[PDB]
């Protein structure tokens, strides 16, 4: 309850799961998430 990945901030379907990127939000700030 404290992100900027609204992925994981959500409980959505993450592939970068417990990661950094989630935080920073950097794996949703620039086109979209998650894409194996
Ligand atoms: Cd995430
Ligand atoms: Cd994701
Ligand atoms: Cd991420
Ligand atoms: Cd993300």
């Amino acid at each position: 309850p404290d992100v900027k990945c609204v992925c994981c901030t959500e409980g959505k379907e993450c592939a970068c799961f417990g990661q950094d990127c989630c935080v920073t939000g950097e794996c949703c700030k620039d086109g979209t998430c998650c894409g194996i």
